[PDB]
């Protein structure tokens, strides 16, 4: 329902930019609620866990090894659609074929370097949340605003 | 001829949000003059009118009835092939399917809360446009930009 | 009380620069209600009993001469303080000693050019918007926001 | 020392109103670093202790009430001189009397809410980054940007 | 092909006379890019006719090659990774009209010959148009790629 | 004085490696002043010292002189009415930290040494800076006075 949520986060590349604020305001001003937050470091398991899809994938290593050198911005959106609707404002892998208006489109020119993760699938996005988020951490009062939702 | 108009209208969840003013600027940017505009708190005539094209359609009601429930920026622009470009800047009837970048696709969410609307052709601008304004309440005399012109 | 109205208006170098939207969006996300919009070439009579106490300057002739020579965007913005505060944001009579921040200020070079105009006490307010505004074109369904207002 | 640290807070109004990223982002342009984020519904012990040097204060209720309404995004930033920046880029404890450009001074009127909290002294900060983050939370390892710093 | 490549993007005398230098380098800057190359300068038009040698004989060209000396012109070069692609994709297409919201010609033009921009169409003619714009002297050599662009 | 006043702006090495120079000459665009002069160089250290001259003793300077000539440069020159005085109230004060929000040393600046821009300060040291950095040539001569900007 409109209670769908998604799970993102700005890689070192993207906090270290200083982008941060310019990601979180493009979700903010689309009608997504911020459900969840919080900047760390990941840790190598975490990591491992998080892109466990990919562990066989030969960039698996030097990504786990990015994604734990530093400050990461994890967050959780809410919202109709918002898994999908994340993904297309992330934009494409390569930076360089994301449209202008994309996160990746309108920042990036590395595949290494792309500056946020996006969850896939309502399924993928409560696997990652949970990863990343305990219970106390996500809200639950959530009123709708009469001026996003019919 | 560079003298095509268009009607474009900012609904009461736009102007509630406060988006007016991004709306404006981003046509002004585009390059196409304002040659109408005025605020109002549209009557059910006015509402059931312009959507005289979904009368049997059922959302009709909720739609001429949310259109009338608060404050309507209403403007007309003019510009080389502004009535197909104002649409193309908008995005598509769903929000969540509107590209990064468009007003529908930078800003909503839900069909029914989608912000903005704009005329879909000439014959429904010229429609629209004769139905929203008095023609002393739109420019005349507009100078063809050399900037923007050729 | 947080009902007071303050007007302002876009000249004609305001408007045929394209700075219509960026204003309005300045006092839209400044928190301030805008009650009273409409765009129009300012008669001759409107313009002078609107600088009425300018009538005996020098500068009146030139300024009447001017404000008559396109279009412009008028507005009437409610809220605690609105006047001082539109005042405050619009900045200084001479654009090169505005500071930056300020609309004149990030945009203007010259006096005679200073892009809008915004009342300067509550009693030149409430002249100013009747002068530019009948009743029916002000909203009366003004619902404060919790969210800006204790 | 290029060190310095200073908490910051998004209230209720500036979370409710989507204005984390905006705030953010000042902060990330301005050179400074997030050294620790996260969002949270503050308890009245936090609120109450937070606001602890108003106790005798009036308003006090209200306060350690509002805080307390809803979600609100805790943040500590690194950098030379941080604490006295980030106030100036805050404005003053009224919105109305806040410099266009600053963050109160750009987006609010009433000082019930005014958007945003930042530390007022270097005590202050360390009392008030002690109390909403644990060691653990806070980034410890920054590296003193070449561009920024000499 | 290598984190080096390098395009040729100039902003047309429109887009000068506009205002919309700032924004378009801006945009440029954001995306990772480096300038390498920049600066204002009233084309010649035998710089033009020799830019633009491509449609030396396409009935648009004489009017063109005029417009393009008619004014100041920003000259730039920017160095990345599939630049010359990628600065394309963000121009949009020929007709601003139908260039998508986001892209320069998208957010800014109306009519195709005042598009406010150009940007080289391959490393070929990237190279070659860098070449009659820029002398050596006035390109960067040195560039530390940044860690937080490329892996 | 006159509508044809100019001054001369240079976007620092760290103003440059930031990514600031879209975001800079965007607001000066946006302001009114018209872009008569621009390019990028690193700057010597003969021109930075020249440039600095004034500061010739003071303590500072050595490191001053090194930073400028450690990396590009963008420079330019802008015209308009009073601009040389409304251009430093837009770049705030010597130090970044004292700097309004909304002026360039507000907005992005910290330390004095990294302070993203220089302005020139008169007319007079204005016209001698325009001279060291651009050769006449480089330097637009026709400039329509903007109906919308003056009166
Ligand atoms: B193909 P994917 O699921 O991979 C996850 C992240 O792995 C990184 N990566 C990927 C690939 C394919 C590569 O060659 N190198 C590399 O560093 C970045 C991806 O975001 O990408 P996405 O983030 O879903 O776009
Ligand atoms: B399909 P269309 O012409 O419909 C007009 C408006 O009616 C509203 N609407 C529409 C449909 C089809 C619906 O299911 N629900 C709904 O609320 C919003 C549309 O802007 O959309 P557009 O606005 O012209 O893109
Ligand atoms: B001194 P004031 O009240 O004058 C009204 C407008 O008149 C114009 N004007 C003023 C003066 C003093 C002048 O020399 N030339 C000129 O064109 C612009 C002012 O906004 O200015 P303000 O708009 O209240 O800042
Ligand atoms: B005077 P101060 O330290 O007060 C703290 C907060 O308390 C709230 N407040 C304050 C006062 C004095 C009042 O009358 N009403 C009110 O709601 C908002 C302030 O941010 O202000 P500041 O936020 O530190 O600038
Ligand atoms: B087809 P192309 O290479 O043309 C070069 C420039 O010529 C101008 N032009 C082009 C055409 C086809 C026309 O009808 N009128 C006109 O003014 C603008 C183009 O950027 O376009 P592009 O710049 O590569 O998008
Ligand atoms: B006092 P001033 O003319 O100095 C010129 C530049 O020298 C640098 N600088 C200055 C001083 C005084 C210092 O302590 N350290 C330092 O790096 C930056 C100034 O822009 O400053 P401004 O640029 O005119 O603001
Ligand atoms: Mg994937
Ligand atoms: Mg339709
Ligand atoms: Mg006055
Ligand atoms: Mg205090
Ligand atoms: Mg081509
Ligand atoms: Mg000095």
């Amino acid at each position: 329902v409109n209670k769908e949520r998604t799970f993102l986060a700005v890689k070192p590349d993207g906090v270290a930019r200083g982008l941060v604020g310019e990601i979180i305001a493009r979700y903010e001003k689309k009608g997504f609620v911020l459900v969840g937050l919080k900047q760390l470091v990941p840790t190598k398991d975490l990591a491992e866990s998080h892109y466990a899809e990919h562990k066989e994938r030969p960039f698996f290593g030097g990504l786990v090894s990015f994604i734990t050198s530093g400050p990461v911005v994890a967050m959780v959106f809410e919202g109709k659609g918002v898994v999908a609707s994340a993904r297309l404002m992330i934009g494409v892998t390569n930076p360089l074929a994301s449209a202008p208006g994309s996160i990746r489109g309108d920042f990036g020119v590395d595949v290494g370097r792309n500056i946020i993760h996006g969850s896939d699938s309502v399924e993928s996005a409560n696997r990652e949340i949970a990863l990343w988020f305990k219970p106390e951490e996500l809200l639950t009062e959530v009123k709708p605003n009469p001026n996003l939702y019919e």
